[PDB]
Formats: structure tokens, C-alpha cells, sequence
């Protein structure tokens, strides 16, 4: 599926460690409304990454765990934990957690909707697989602390989940007796649109997921008045091998 | 300023009714926050219309007061009275029916209003800038009024694109700020492909009228996703629509 690239491999990780810190919160959670979107999320999270049966055990406990636990003992029981379910695939590489850590997040479930895509037949199963991916990218935690990076966040991050339901239109489209004709750039995509054609970008939400990336940094500057090397889609489709 | 045609006299009409239908909803709000939520965004929605501010802050206060047990059409009633009395008959709808097409124009009407705020600005490009915010939260706060929780939801999903294309606009007027002008080109795609080179500061003409409109083309898209239906059907083209609106 997905090239192996050192990148990717930061991705993955960082994506265990993302996770990991989600089902800490549920032992803490001061409302049943919190309770269940963390549960969701988590669960949801795993199943992108027997295996189902067993990471719900895994939801089950970190949602009974002591409340008064340091997240240093949780982390604890939660080796213990999934080493006895068999679930040492979801135990991450470093615990050192940092806006990097949610960026390869987001940038890994990228990656993974782009796959799906490319590599369906079945598009009933991608077509839900989709819709989970938009209740995940609604629903980011910061964990870390940064009100101002959550207020920003909330404001644009339908940016990204319009991209994820024009994947769905396409696939909707393709269901309906017109191909996807895949391409190599975002502007085709988005000039195709502007008329039966059923183009799609090649790596798209790697494409959305990177020029969102920068448009977060970018903006930053702006939020602290100051004045401003942004990542390119050429160099990033490198360091994948896209 | 923006141009004058058919379909922009509705645009204002519309933005005119939007307008009216949410400040009557005030004296029902059931909370201190929806209370101030409605009455800032009223009062920036006629912001962005035309001592003005100052008798639009009397009809808010008016509205804010007005019995909860009236009913609408006495509100109107009022309303209509409240606004003669206090000069802004421009205020005043010419239309009451209130539908999907209302809101639309509301939006695409916004839009308008932020790309003849670029093309007119100042180069004040701070004034500029702090109404960009402005229209952000304008976005992001938009209310049905009508009864559609399915549209509702699809919104709050998906109301980040439009407001991630005002943030490009802020940052193409933070980069002029600072010694790079802002080159304008006639397309989105020529925008999109500039943006990932070097330093250009390439922003589309008519921008918010191209990402509304397309926006607006995708919502109607989508409906058919829910409602398991295959689409029956002429999408609005961007030529067609600037066509429309005598966009240049
Ligand atoms: C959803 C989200 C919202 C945020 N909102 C704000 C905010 O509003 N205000 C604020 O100050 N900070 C915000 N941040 C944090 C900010 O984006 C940076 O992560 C932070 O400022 C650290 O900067 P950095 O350059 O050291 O790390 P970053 O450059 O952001 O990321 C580090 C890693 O990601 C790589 N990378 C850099 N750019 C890209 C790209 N376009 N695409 C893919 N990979 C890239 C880098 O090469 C590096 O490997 C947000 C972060 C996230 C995940
Ligand atoms: C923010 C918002 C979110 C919505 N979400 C949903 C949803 O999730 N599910 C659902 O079923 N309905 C949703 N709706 C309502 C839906 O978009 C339509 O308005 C409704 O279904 C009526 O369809 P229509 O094509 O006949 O009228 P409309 O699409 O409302 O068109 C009304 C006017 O706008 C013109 N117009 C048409 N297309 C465009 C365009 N691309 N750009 C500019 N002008 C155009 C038309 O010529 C017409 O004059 C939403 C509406 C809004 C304002």
C-alpha cells in the first residue's frame, strides 16, 4: 500500500503516541458527551492503523482506569495492557509529544485516505471509511495546551473535510457509471469541476493536508506581528515517494 | 465598488431579509451567549450593508427589548416602524420570503463585499485586514433560521473552506504589507500553482465570489450523496456566473 520512507515511519509512530494520549483523557473526561467522542475517536483511530475485538478490551480498560493515575503510571499499565492483548503493534517507538506529533497525525491519515482510494474496487466500504475520516478531522484533540491553535483550527479545518466529501462525490459518481480519471495535479481537479468528467488528484489529500500545513505556519506570523522555507509539493511527494 | 446588475439588486435584498429574520430571533434567545452571538453579528452584518452605526446600535437595542410573545409578523410591523423612525428605510426589506436563496445571497453577497474590499484598499491595509476577521467570524457563525439540521450539520463541517480562502487573502495582505505587492491573476488554478513556488503573492481577482460560488456548487453536489438519488442538471459555470454579476 503506502511507500515505507523514514517519514512514514515518524508518521506511524507519531500516530501510536497521538493515540495513546487520546485514551489517557477518558480516565479524566468531565462529561459523558467527552466520554463518548474520545471513545469513538480512539477506536476509530485503531482501526486505521481479532484486532477490533481486542481494541475494544483496550478502550474498555483505559476507560475504567484509575482517575487518579499519573499519565506516567497509565502509560505503564497501558504497556502491560496491550502487551497481554497482543496489541505491542500499538505500543509507540517515543512518547515525546509535540505539535509534530499531531501534524504526522493529520498527514498520516492523509496518506491513508489517498491509499484507500487508489487501491478500492467495495467503493460502499470506502465510501464509509471516508465519513469516519471527517469525524476525525472534525473532532482533533490538541492535548497540549495552545487555545489559540484550537480557535484557528476550529475555524478552517472544513478545508480539509471538503476534500474528503469530494472524494466522495467522486466515488459517488464512479458508482454511477463514470470513472475516476486520476491526475497528476490539484488544478485539473479543481478546473474539471467548473463545467462528465470524474478527475481526481492523485495524492489529494496529501496535496490538501501539506498546503494546509503551510498555511497554518504561514498565518502565525500574522498572529504574532512579525515578519516571516515552506514545504513544497515536489519535496514533499520526495520524502514519501509519492 | 461593486457592480450593478439584476442578481446583485437580489443579493442585497436577500442580505437585507437575512438580516432582519436574525435580529428578530434576539427577544426569543434562550441564552446570554446566543443573545450576544446574534446581536454582534447583526450589527456586523449591517456593518458591511450601506451615524449610521450609531442608530443601527438603537435598532439592536431595540430588537434586543421587543416582547418575546409577539409574533413574527408583528415584529415586521414594528420593525418597519422602528427603522422609519430611525432614517434607515434602506434597511427595510423589499421581499419577506425567506428561503435557501436567501441565505445564498447572503453569502455570495459577502463575498462580493471582501473582494471590493481588496480591490479598493488602501495600500489602511490594517483597516482591511480587521474586517477580513470580521468576516470570518461573519462565516462562521451563520445561522439557518429556517428549520434544516442536516444542512446544519453539513455547514459546521465544511464552512472552513471559505474561511481558509479569507485567511489567503490575509496573508497575501500581510506579505504587501511588508515590501511583496500582491500580483492578481484571472483564475484559481494560476492561484493555486503560484502558491506552491521564490516569493510571488498571487491572489485570484474575485476570489470569494469564485470559492462561494464553488462552494455553493458543491453543497448541491452533495445533496444528492444525501439523499441517495442520482443527479437528474446545469452546475453554475464560473464564466456564466461572472457573466451574471459583471465580474471583470
Ligand atoms: C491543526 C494544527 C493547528 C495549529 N494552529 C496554530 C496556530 O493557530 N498558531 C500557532 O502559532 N501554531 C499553530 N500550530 C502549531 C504550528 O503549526 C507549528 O507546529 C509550531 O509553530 C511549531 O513550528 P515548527 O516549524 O517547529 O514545526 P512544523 O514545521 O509545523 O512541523 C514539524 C515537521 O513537520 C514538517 N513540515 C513542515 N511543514 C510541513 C508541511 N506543509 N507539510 C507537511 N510537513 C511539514 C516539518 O519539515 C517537520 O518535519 C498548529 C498545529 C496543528 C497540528
Ligand atoms: C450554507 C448552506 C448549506 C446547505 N447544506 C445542505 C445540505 O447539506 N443538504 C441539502 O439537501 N440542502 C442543503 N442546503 C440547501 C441547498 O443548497 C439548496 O439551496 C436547496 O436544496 C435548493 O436547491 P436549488 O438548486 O433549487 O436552489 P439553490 O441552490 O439555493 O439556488 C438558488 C439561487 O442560487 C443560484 N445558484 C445556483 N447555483 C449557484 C452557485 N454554485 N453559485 C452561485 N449561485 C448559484 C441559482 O441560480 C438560484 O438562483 C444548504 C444551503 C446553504 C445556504
Amino acid at each position: 500500500m503506502i511507500p515505507l520512507t523514514p517519514l512514514f515511519s515518524r508518521y506511524k509512530d507519531s500516530y501510536l503516541l497521538y493515540s495513546f494520549r487520546l485514551i489517557d483523557l477518558l480516565r479524566a473526561s468531565k462529561s459523558t458527551h467527552l466520554t463518548k467522542l474520545l471513545s469513538s475517536q480512539a477506536t476509530y483511530l485503531y482501526h486505521f492503523a481479532i484486532q477490533k475485538y481486542e481494541v475494544q478490551q483496550l478502550i474498555e480498560w483505559a476507560i475504567n482506569a484509575s482517575p487518579d493515575m499519573d499519565l506516567q503510571q497509565f502509560r505503564i499499565e497501558f504497556m502491560d495492557k496491550t502487551t497481554e492483548l497482543n496489541l505491542r503493534s500499538c505500543q509507540p517507538k517515543s512518547f515525546t509529544y509535540t505539535f509534530t506529533t499531531i501534524w504526522d497525525t493529520m498527514h498520516f491519515l492523509s496518506l491513508i485516505i489517498d491509499d484507500m482510494v487508489y487501491t478500492r474496487d467495495s467503493l460502499d466500504f470506502v465510501m464509509q471509511q471516508l465519513k469516519t475520516m471527517k469525524v476525525l478531522f472534525y473532532n482533533v484533540f490538541f492535548i497540549l495546551q495552545c487555545a489559540m491553535c484550537r480557535d484557528h483550527y476550529m475555524n478552517v479545518k472544513g478545508f480539509i473535510i471538503y476534500h474528503i466529501e469530494l472524494i466522495e462525490i467522486a466515488l459517488d459518481k464512479e458508482k454511477y457509471g463514470t470513472d475516476i480519471t486520476f491526475v497528476d495535479s490539484y488544478q485539473q481537479e479543481t478546473a474539471g469541476a467548473d463545467v462528465s468528467n470524474n478527475m481526481l488528484m492523485k495524492n489529494l489529500m496529501a496535496y490538501v493536508s501539506m498546503t494546509f500545513h503551510n498555511d497554518i505556519n504561514d498565518y502565525k506570523w500574522i498572529q504574532r506581528n512579525k515578519k516571516p522555507e515552506r514545504m513544497t509539493w515536489g519535496e514533499y511527494k520526495k520524502l514519501l515517494n509519492l
